[PDB]
This record gives structure tokens, sequence and C-alpha cells, in this order.
């Protein structure tokens, strides 16, 4: 019957960003950043030349929501922009609709996760008397933010076992370089294994309850028994990962913590963990 498309004006010199959907695969989609004005024209192209197509009107949607997995249907909209772009009538020959929302917000960076969905998006919705012709066209939203010290974790026992791990942030961008070093100050116990993790953290809290999921990001190794100081360097932009998104709408978190994992030789865990801040800094 009709075929709509959603063409973005300047759609050849604007930035495309990659993001993974839902499944596992990582397209490109247009990206925007907050405020930006979101214009373009809705496509109207007649499968049949010559046939009539009647609707109750032909509309554009700017729609940013959080959609929680535990409530898959209740979609939770932060931002709805709508515009009318023609009356209940009849469209007799393909045409387009120019269309422009200035000043959109979109407070928030888009996020596709475990328990939860942050995205934004453009929907042409042609109403029907029988079932509405709808488009969406996903558009990827990215937070930019900019910042500026020693900081330390320390795991184990009292007299017997005392581990000092120290790094040089507590906020990294996505792209930077944990700096730290792992002193071995005590260590009366033998230590079996040892590890730093960058852990991600995604907490959605859906209703009366709250879910979580944690994602080990980067597991990096302290080799062979012989516990002196060692150097780390964790390389972030060898993983995926986004920023540090916190109280999202108080919906969902996703935090980033730095996990310091001990076993001894009688097979003990040791943890400690501490929170990093993320951040995505402007290219």
């Amino acid at each position: 019957s009709v075929e709509v498309e959603i063409l973005l004006n300047d759609a050849e010199s604007r930035k495309r960003a990659e993001h993974k959907t839902e499944d596992g695969k990582k397209e490109k989609y247009f990206l925007f950043y907050d405020g930006e004005t979101v214009s373009g024209k809705v496509s109207l192209s007649l499968k049949n030349p010559n046939k009539r197509l009647e609707h109750q009107g032909i509309k554009i949607e700017f729609i940013g929501q959080i959609e929680l997995y535990y409530d898959r249907g209740n979609h939770h909209e932060f931002v709805s922009l709508v515009k009318d772009l023609a009356r209940p009538g009849e469209i007799t020959q393909s045409q387009a609709f120019d269309f422009e929302f200035t000043h959109v917000e979109k407070p928030y960076e888009s996020y596709t996760g475990q328990n939860v969905k942050l995205r934004y998006f453009l929907r042409a919705t042609i109403s029907r008397r029988l079932n509405d012709v709808v488009k969406e066209m996903d558009i990827v939203v990215h937070t930019l933010s900019t910042y500026p010290s020693s900081i330390k974790m320390e795991v184990g026992i009292e007299d017997c076992l005392h581990i000092e791990f120290e790094y040089n942030k507590s906020k990294y961008h996505l792209k930077d370089v944990i700096v730290g070093k792992i002193y071995f100050l005590s260590v009366e116990i033998k230590i079996k294994h040892m590890e730093i993790d960058i852990i991600k953290r995604e907490t959605t809290g859906t209703g009366p309850n709250v879910y979580h999921e944690n994602d080990t990001i980067a597991k990096y190794e302290i080799m062979d028994g012989a516990p002196e100081s060692i150097p780390i360097r964790l390389f972030l932009a060898g993983y995926e990962l986004t920023p540090t998104m916190r109280d999202i709408n108080k919906k969902f978190s996703v935090r980033y913590y730095l996990n310091l994992v001990l076993i001894d030789e009688e097979e003990r865990r040791y943890f400690k963990q501490q929170e990093v801040v993320l951040w995505r800094k402007g290219d």
C-alpha cells in the first residue's frame, strides 16, 4: 500500500554512531546531542500509482522513552513531541511532508542493557480505520562531559594480609587509562590467586522490585606465587563501555567498579570494590 520513509535534513552531513541493539548487532545511527534540532521530511510512496490511500491523519513524533524488560509493554516516555502533518483525507500521489522539532530535550544517553533500554526515535504514523501504517527510525544520543590525585583501596585480614591498590583517578573517560599499583605490604598467608576486575552493574527498579545484573568487562590477573609492587595499566579504549548513568529518571543506573579480588591458600575469598565514574569526552 504505502511505503513510509523518514529522512533527516543534512542526512549525509551529520555524524553517525555505532550502537548495539537488543539482539547483539552493532548498527550505525544518526547521532544527536541534547537540545539539537531534529528536522527533515516524512516521505510517502504509493505502491500503486493508481490508487488512493485514505487516512485519519499523518503525524510525526519525536519520542524519548525508557523500556523496562520486566514490564515490557509499559513504555515510560520522558520526552514526546507531536507534530501533525495532515488532517484526515486521502493521499492520491507520492509526496513528502516537512517537519522540524526545534529545541529537543535529550537529557540522557541511549542505553541498551540487560533488563532495560533507553532509546530515542522518530515515529511517523498514518492513522487508518483498520491498522495504522507506522514507521520508526531510531536515533542515538550521547552525553558529553568535561572534568579537571590518588585513590586507594585495600583488602585482607589484620596481621597476616594487607594488600593496597592505588590508582590515579576516581573518574575516567571511555578511552582513558587506569594507571595504578598493587602494594603487597603484608603477606603472612600464601596468596593462591589475585585479580583486578572492572565490573559493570546495571540496576533496574521496576515497580516494588529492583533487578541487578553484574557484567565483568575486564579481568586483569596478577601472576605466579612470589608476592614489592606491581604496576597496573588498564586500557579502557579496548572495551565496550558506556558512561556512568546514575538514577536515570529513577528507573535505572549503570555504574562501574574496580573490583579487587584475592583468593588465599585456605581458599578464602577477599573482595573489595570502589566506584569509578566513567564519562564521555567530546571528540
